[PDB]
Parts: C-alpha cells; sequence; structure tokens
C-alpha cells in the first residue's frame, strides 16, 4: 500500500536522478530496485512509474485513465503544437485530426505508400551494394536516412534526398537540436538556448509553411490533410494544424521507426539462428526484384522479429496517463483525480510473470500466437484511442526494408559491437556498425 | 460488367438453389466460386448477392440504396406487421416508431433494464451451478431461454418462465412455427401445404391474443422499466402521435422476434469459439474474474469488459446471425463502376461472406481472433455490418451487446468450461443462424452469488 521511492536529493527531490544521459535506463534500474511502482517527485511534479503488467492493464482502462502530457511532450508542444500527439484528448483539434487521418493510415492505406516506401528502400540497398570491399555500414544513420525520406515522400511528396547527404537537411538539423533542447529542458543563463530554441522552429515553420502554400493532388498525407473533412463537425483542418501535423509526422514518424530497424538487425547479428530463419523466409518470399505489398504481409516471421525487437527496446520508451477519477490501483493504492502515471514500456516487457524467465533472450516466436499474450503485456505503440496513428506505417515499411536486407545481404558483426544505446527522447544503439555480404541479387 | 450467376433449374431458374437446409451456407460457398456478386433469379425475383466491402460500402450508401423488404421479411410482415424490422422505411409508422423507440434503446437506456437482464441471468448462472457431475449443458438451448426471458421481461414486464419449463411457452411455440412456416414458403402453392394455412394462422391468433392481452392489463396503469410503458406514453416529436395499441402489437411482436435468437446465436457462437480457442477463453476469463468484483454485476463493470466484447464481436464477424439484409436503388445508378442498376432493382448483403473479405481482414479470416477488434478505428467502414446499416440499422445494437457481454461475463466468471465432445460445428439455419446439438460441460469456480 505504502509506495516505494528511490533516493532524493533534499528539495529537488527525486529530479537529479534524471540528470543523467540514460534516463530511461536508469529509470529501468530502479524498477529493478523498487519493483512494479514506485514514486517520482520533482519541484511541482508528481507520477507514479508502472512496470508491471498486473497495474498497466488497468492504467490501459480508457475509462478510469486519459493520456497525460509528460513534461518530455509540453516541451515538443512548443513545436508540435496540437498535432495530434501533443495534443489532449478533449482538445477539439485532436479528434478532428484523429478523425480525418484514420484512413490515410489504414492497413488499406499502406497500397498506395508501398510505391513510394519501396523508392528509398531500393536507394539503401543500392547504397550497401555501392561499398566497396572492407567498407561498414552505419547502421542507425543509414537507418534514419531511410525512415525520413520514407515519410518526407510518403507524407507530403518532399524528398530529403538524405543518401546524397553526409550532412542532414537543415529542417532536421533544426528538429533534432529542437528535441536536444526539450529534452536537456528536463534535466536542468540559458537566454542563449532560448534563442537557439526560437530560430530552430522557425526553420521547421517555414519550411513545412512554404510546402504547404506550394502544394495549395498526390497520394501523399498532405493531400488527404487539404482536402479531408471530419465527419462528425464537418470540418477541415486549418492550415496552421496541417503544419503542426506535418511537423509532428517528421518527428513521430522517422526517429523511433530507425531506431526499430537498427535494433532489429542489431538482435538479428547478435541471434545468427534467428537471422538465418528470417533471411529464409525473405528469400522465399521476395521472389521478384521489387517486393509487392502483399507479398510484405508474408513476411510473418520477420513481422515477429520487429515486434520481439520491440519488446525489449520499444523506441517510444514511455507514455503518461491520468486518473479521470478517483480510483484505486491494483486494489492497494488509491489515486486521486488528476494523479498522474508513466508506463515504463521497456520494464513492462521484462515482466517474468509474462514472458518467462528468459525475457532478456530474443526469440520472435513469442509472437506466433496473439492471443496467447495477456492484456496490455506489450504496448509499444501507446494504448486505446491515442495509440500511435502510424504503426501500421511503420511496421510495413520495417517489414519491407528488413525483408529487402535479408534478401539481398549476409551481414557480419565485424566489430562484435557492444550495444550503447544513446537517449533523446527515443532509444537507438549508438555505434552499431556491419559488414554487409551481397548475394548479388539484382533489383 | 457480365455478372455471374449460379446453375440453373429451367424455368425455376436458381430458385432451388435454395430448397436445401442451409441456404446462407450454400449462398456463402457460390460466393466462394462466383466472386464478390452474382444474380439469383426466381420466378417474378431478381436479385444480386454482393460480398465484397467494395462494392457493399456503395450499397450502403443511403442517398442511392434504402432497405428493401426480402421474401423472409415479407413472409415475417404477416405478423410483425409494420413493426420496425418489417416497414418500409417510406411508411409513416416507420419514422413515428423510430423516433419513439429510439431514445429506449440507447446505450444509456441499458441502465435501466440492467437489474431485469441480471434476474435472468442469474437464473441461468443458477441453473449450470444446480447440474449434477457429468450432466451436460444444452448451449443454444439455454441461451435462448435466456434471451427470450431477457426480452419479455425488459419488453413487457412479463416472465416466460423459460427457466422451469421443456416445453416453451405457447407463445414461442407458436412464434417459432410461424417463422418455420415463413422460411419454409420461401424453400416451397398446392393442397398439401392447406394445414400449415390454417396452422399459421392459428400460431398468429396466438401471438397476437397474448400480447394484446398484455396491453390492454397494462392501459391498470402501472409503470415499470420497460418498453411497453415507453410505447404506451411515447410520442414522436415530428408527427405529435403516439402509437396505436395495433402498432405496440407488432412492436411486442417484434422485439421478441427480432432479439432473442439473434442474440442467443451469438452467444452461442461465442462459447463455441471459446472452447475451441483455449488461449482466448483465458484471456477472457481473466477480465471476467478481475473486473466481476461484486455478487452481482453492476452496469459500469459490465462496460469495463473489453475483451468480452471483442470476443463477442469476433464471433459476430464469423457467424452474424441476422446473415443477410436486402436493398433497392433509389435511382439509377452503376455499382463499382462496372454494373449498372435501374431504379428498384434489389441487392442483398451477404454478411459472413463480408467479414470474409481477405482484402480488409487479410489471409487469416477463417481463424477466430478477438485481437482484430483491440482498436476499433481499425476496421473500414462498412467492413463489419453484423447489425446492418446507417438509420435502418438494428434499434437493438446497444441491448443486444449489453446482455451478450453480461451474461457471458458472468459465465466465463462462474466456470471452467469443457467441450467434452469436441463438437463438430453444425449450422443449423432458420431466419437466423445457430451451433446445432452444441454441448458443454460446465465445472463450478464455487463462487457465490
Ligand atoms: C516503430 C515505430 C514507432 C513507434 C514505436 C511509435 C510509438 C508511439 C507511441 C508509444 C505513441 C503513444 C504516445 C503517447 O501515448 O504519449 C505514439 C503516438 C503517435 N505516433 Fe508513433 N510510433 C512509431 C511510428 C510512428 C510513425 C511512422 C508515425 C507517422 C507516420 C507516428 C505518428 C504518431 C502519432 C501522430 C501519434 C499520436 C497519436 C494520437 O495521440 O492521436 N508514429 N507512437
Ligand atoms: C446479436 C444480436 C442481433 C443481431 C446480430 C441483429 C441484427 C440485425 C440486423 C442485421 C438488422 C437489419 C435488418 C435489415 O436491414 O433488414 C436488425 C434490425 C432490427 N433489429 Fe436486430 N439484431 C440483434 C438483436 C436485436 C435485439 C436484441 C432487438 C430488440 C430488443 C432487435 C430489434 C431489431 C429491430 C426492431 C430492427 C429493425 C430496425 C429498423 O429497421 O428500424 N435486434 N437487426
Ligand atoms: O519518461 C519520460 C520519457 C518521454 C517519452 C517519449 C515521448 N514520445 C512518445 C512518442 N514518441 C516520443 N518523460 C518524463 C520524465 C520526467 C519525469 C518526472 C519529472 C520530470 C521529467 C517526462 O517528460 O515527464
Ligand atoms: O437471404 C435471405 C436471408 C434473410 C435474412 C434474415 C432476416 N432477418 C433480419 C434480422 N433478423 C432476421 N433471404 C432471401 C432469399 C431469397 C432470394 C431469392 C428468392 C427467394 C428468396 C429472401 O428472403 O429474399
Amino acid at each position: 500500500k505504502e509506495m516505494p521511492q528511490p533516493k532524493t536529493f533534499g528539495e529537488l527531490k527525486n529530479l537529479p536522478l534524471l540528470n543523467t544521459d540514460k534516463p530511461v535506463q536508469a529509470l529501468m534500474k530502479i524498477a529493478d530496485e523498487l519493483g512494479e511502482i514506485f514514486k517520482f517527485e520533482a519541484p511541482g511534479r508528481v507520477t507514479r512509474y508502472l512496470s508491471s503488467q498486473r497495474l498497466i492493464k488497468e492504467a490501459c482502462d480508457e475509462s478510469r485513465f486519459d493520456k497525460n502530457l509528460s513534461q518530455a511532450l509540453k516541451f515538443v508542444r512548443d513545436f508540435a503544437g496540437d498535432g495530434l500527439a501533443t495534443s489532449w484528448t478533449h482538445e477539439k483539434n485532436w479528434k478532428k485530426a484523429h478523425n480525418i487521418l484514420l484512413p490515410s493510415f489504414s492497413q488499406q492505406a499502406m497500397k498506395g505508400y508501398h510505391a513510394m516506401m519501396v523508392d528509398i528502400a531500393v536507394q539503401l540497398v543500392q547504397k550497401w551494394e555501392r561499398l566497396n570491399a572492407d567498407e561498414h555500414i552505419e547502421v542507425p544513420e543509414d537507418m534514419t536516412r531511410l525512415t525520413l525520406d520514407t515519410i518526407g515522400l510518403c507524407g507530403f511528396n518532399y524528398r530529403f534526398n538524405s543518401f546524397y547527404r553526409d550532412q542532414p537537411h537543415p529542417f532536421i538539423t533544426s528538429m533534432v537540436r529542437a528535441l536536444d533542447e526539450a529534452m536537456n529542458k528536463l534535466q536542468r543563463a540559458y537566454d542563449e538556448n532560448k534563442r537557439q530554441f526560437q530560430e530552430d522552429i522557425k526553420v521547421m515553420n517555414d519550411l513545412v509553411d512554404k510546402i504547404i502554400a506550394d502544394r495549395k493532388q498526390s497520394d501523399d498525407l498532405l493531400t488527404h490533410m487539404l482536402n479531408g473533412k471530419d465527419p462528425e463537425t464537418g470540418e477541415p483542418l486549418d492550415d496552421e494544424n496541417i503544419r503542426y501535423q506535418i511537423i509532428t509526422f517528421l518527428i513521430a514518424g522517422h526517429e523511433t521507426t530507425s531506431g526499430l530497424l537498427s535494433f532489429a538487425l542489431y538482435f538479428l547479428v547478435k541471434n545468427p539462428h534467428v537471422l538465418q530463419k528470417a533471411a529464409e523466409e525473405a528469400a522465399r518470399v521476395l521472389v521478384d526484384p521489387v517486393p509487392s505489398y502483399k507479398q510484405v504481409k508474408q513476411l510473418k516471421y520477420v513481422g515477429m522479429v520487429l515486434n520481439e525487437a520491440l519488446r525489449l527496446w520499444p523506441t517510444a520508451p514511455a507514455f503518461s496517463l491520468y486518473a479521470k477519477e478517483d480510483t484505486v490501483l491494483g486494489g492497494e493504492y488509491p489515486l486521486e483525480k488528476g494523479d498522474e502515471l508513466m508506463v515504463l514500456i521497456p520494464q513492462l516487457h521484462r515482466d517474468k510473470t509474462i514472458w518467462g524467465d528468459d525475457v532478456e533472450e530474443f526469440r520472435p516466436e513469442r509472437f506466433e500466437n496473439p492471443s496467447a499474450i495477456p492484456q496490455h503485456a506489450f504496448k509499444p505503440f501507446g494504448n486505446g484511442q491515442r495509440a500511435c496513428i502510424g504503426q501500421q506505417f511503420a511496421l510495413h515499411e520495417a517489414t519491407l526494408v528488413l525483408g529487402m536486407m535479408l534478401k539481398h545481404f549476409d551481414f557480419e558483426d565485424h566489430t562484435n559491437y557492444e550495444l550503447d544505446i544513446k537517449e533523446t527522447l527515443t532509444l537507438k544503439p549508438e555505434g552499431f556498425v556491419v559488414k554487409a555480404k551481397s548475394k548479388k541479387i539484382p533489383l
């Protein structure tokens, strides 16, 4: 009944615990010591970190809890505005944009994006085909090139041309630096940081606003946003919110997905039996020079590989909730209306009462039957109506790309890479490098 | 442009294809062979059976198509009259009764019915608690006992007392036999059927007399929490008129018909799929045990049975118990850019085939996976139509789902279930679907009520 709490620093409470460059991993170690729930206090804030499926399944009851904006999301809101990811459920523009954008993110809508996804995927394969002997691949760097270009092209028919560049597009230079400022604000004379923050926002707004005005018909999210009408209110999105959605998609739909592909390839080369099984499926299914949409749907084991990578290292590692009314959590922890919760997704996914004792082992077979998995044990894309709208976009892209990678190359962990997980607002294996030996299969 | 059509029987055209005791399943096999649309002809009848979401989403455009009375509904109309289910949209009594009855069927209105639903649900659980060892449960029989008694009690405060009976109430014998005659007339006029006509009329009077007597007795003036009170006191905001007593009897007959066998079929199919998929049953049983913490479920607790509702929707996907509805073109129009239709042309929506459209659901359409419904927004529009379409959709949808969720939740809370015969799915067809001969054994968890 009495809730554990990690060590405190006087008036700063638990806040200095987050003044570390791997805060999610630090919070995981605290959950290892304190268990399924612990209070976390900072000046002017109290929240509770949940780690067990037993409690999180209650937290996912939408009649009792709604999405809360974490401090990280509040800081992101300063440039993502009331886009889907940084708006409250009760804000008019959330449900409005939600209704308008849902059809453009369906499994059926992936059929229209598939050709543009293949466009970027082929560029990745050709880059690796064109490496010299003994050259190596910087995996998260190239995965980010792919996912950024894919969302730019599928999102608003814009080619960032990341595979033609060493220095990334000036838009994401500001975006990454804005996200870095948002995260660093958490861990805290700083007047220069404020001036820098506004300059990075202006870079993002101007480019996006230019593309909207330039456009104002293709098979991209922008067209759907300019012409879509909310069935409920009958209203279309206004131009300001449309810019926020584009910024949101550019943020929300590149770095989490590239982290997924990076972790997936990491786990594959660290588990050669799993890599072989996935590569055998890729050769068995991808019989054409270009994968088709239906083919990608047949890459079942590759899809399991991705889910298992999302289990161990979910690249959006937490989300926040608040109690809609007074309620009792787990029959032991009474909560008042407005009390806040954090779902520590990587710790949830290590709940031995759900996954067995081998939680740290990479076994895609865990996901052969979704019905064998208890409710709310696997939450890499969030929960309920506030779940990731881009889930099917992310999984189709990652399955297509990973399938093509496994079809066309053998991979070598030539440095015996030691996993080092860099933390921004997302997770990625820093410095992960491999060598790819081409199988000489043409495109 | 050229439309497929199944084999013909000379002058009878395709009609003998329906002279089979499983016509829906036969039409499903025809759709498997011919695809998303096929013409079906009978003497004096032409229709087109739709099976793909691509075509059915257009058919569900209410600006282009309106509800048509199928031949099945026309025969039901001989005793359901101009009740809600057997009336044309343009008939004055449809919109009148629709406006009057809609508030008494809302999700909000279920709060007032909940106690009566629990009354019958407790009777079901107590019957199963009182079985002897190695005795078994006749599932659709007991589900029909429950859903009939629930609509009788919630409908007009009448207790059929089905759990005290082997032979059903004389009203229900006539109703089923009237429904059988209506369905048999589709398969079918000569002197051999003359006894059928006299019996049909005898069954109509049995239904009318009971209902009309109940209406007259109540008009003592007492007020209960039932549809009958709402119908005697409700006024259509449009016309300012209340329903007359004749239409009220047709509505009561309609509710007893429309809302007992479809709901009991749902519960029967749901339990069947549960015992055939132990992983799903375990997951559903965990939720029931966690949520239903009191001896009597509350309304709010039933709303918390999310996975149970997912189980019900997935059972409704595979075997929608009202398996079809009919439409007609309001004007000349082209369906799917290739099938031109003239005003008055008829369409049938073959719901079980729609729910097997691989282009919507993937290749695993035949597998029972409630997780398909984990997030409702992933379901395309008009891909899932177990309750019909638009303003002519099932008015009792919220009633049926609340009853079925409450009862299934209580069943999973109180018993472990065994498929002791390794039951082989055999779907009996009336105007609705049910798994004939489905039996299980229940081992009580000894949780008191
Ligand atoms: C592996 C890749 C991805 C992961 C792990 C992921 C994860 C998540 C999570 C956990 C949330 C819930 C956040 C919260 O509750 O605060 C979320 C929301 C969201 N994601 Fe993703 N995501 C991924 C890819 C994408 C993509 C590709 C897009 C866009 C194309 C996208 C757009 C969004 C949006 C708009 C929301 C907010 C939805 C709403 O609240 O209406 N994400 N994502
Ligand atoms: C799982 C259970 C049920 C299913 C699958 C179901 C299915 C349907 C379908 C498909 C229709 C449309 C018929 C057509 O378009 O020709 C319909 C209409 C109707 N149902 Fe149900 N139903 C169920 C339960 C109920 C219940 C419990 C009631 C009453 C308490 C009810 C009363 C009605 C009525 C009155 C209509 C006609 C509505 C109108 O046209 O105004 N049904 N139902
Ligand atoms: O744990 C986190 C991680 C942020 C989640 C990632 C956001 N995402 C969602 C989708 N794509 C990215 N954030 C807390 C830390 C904190 C706790 C207490 C006091 C101050 C800060 C917060 O921001 O409140
Ligand atoms: O497909 C059907 C099934 C009837 C659906 C059940 C009605 N329901 C709705 C809600 N609760 C019951 N009926 C056709 C068969 C037919 C076709 C051509 C010629 C003659 C008969 C029809 O009746 O017209």
